[PDB]
């Protein structure tokens, strides 16, 4: 399965930094400043996509950024390959998440959520705890397990940790990489992650989600 399709390393060509769905100079309101958008699209994600394409060379021309993260998600000699092409993805994907003033659940979704943990309140007091205990650098993720009758689990990854090399199928991300919030929160990490919520893309979130589970 591919989360993202459409995410590739193009035949003779660099990988491109994917285009948001919203101007960054505009931040993304209520949550983000301009400054903190800038940082972590043009610099954080953009260093990861270059680096990216340095170290694939041609190797991997045509295959989508997942098939590169599965392929060297054990490999030794390409850590530093896998570190790039993960963070692409979980970037891509993160920044998918998120939308100026956030859209609504669609009822499908939320009433996964609920029948899953009860009540969204739940599953997002659950979420932010996972979050503000994933220790060190990382990534907070609901996901689709199919090897659990497609259960939505909420799952920690560290560093460029990326839960498709688990077999699961993520339809939410949060960055907790400190460099996520650092310029808006500073060390409020626990704030960060309260007040996202109000910026997340649900229907991204529940299409991912609709076809995670098809
Ligand atoms: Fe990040």
């Amino acid at each position: 399965y591919a989360t993202l399709p459409d995410l590739l390393k193009p035949s003779g060509a660099p990988a491109e930094l994917p285009k948001l769905g919203f101007n960054w100079k505009d931040g993304c309101a209520p949550v983000f400043s301009p400054r903190q958008m800038e940082l972590h699209y043009t610099k954080h994600h953009k260093a990861y996509v270059d680096k990216l394409n340095a170290l694939a060379g041609t190797t991997y021309d045509g295959k989508s950024i997942e098939e590169i993260i599965l392929a060297v998600a054990n490999d030794a000699e390409k850590k530093g390959l896998f570190n790039q092409a993960a963070q692409h993805f979980n970037h891509t994907f993160y920044f998918r998440c998120i939308t100026p003033n956030g859209k609504a659940m669609p009822k499908s979704f939320e009433s996964a959520v609920t029948a899953q943990f009860g009540s969204v309140e739940q599953f997002k007091d659950a979420f932010v705890q996972a979050g503000v205990n994933n220790f060190g650098s990382g990534w907070t993720w609901l996901c689709v397990d199919p090897s659990n009758k497609n259960q939505l689990v909420i799952d920690n990854t560290s560093n460029a940790g990326c839960p498709l090399t688990k077999g699961l199928r993520p339809v939410l991300a949060v960055d907790v990489w400190e460099h996520a919030y650092y310029k808006d929160f500073e060390n409020r990490r626990p704030d960060y992650l309260k007040e996202i919520w109000s910026v997340i893309d649900w229907e991204f979130v529940a299409k991912m989600h609709a076809q995670a589970i098809k």
